[PDB]
């Protein structure tokens, strides 16, 4: 689950997907 975030965070370069659960980037 979470294909990134997993140590930092993006939701930039599309560095999120769908599973993300870094609940830091303003992903949903
Ligand atoms: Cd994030
Ligand atoms: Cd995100
Ligand atoms: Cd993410």
């Amino acid at each position: 689950p979470g294909p990134c975030c997993k140590d930092k965070c993006e939701c930039a370069e599309g560095g999120c997907k769908t599973g993300c659960k870094c609940t830091s980037c303003r992903c949903a």
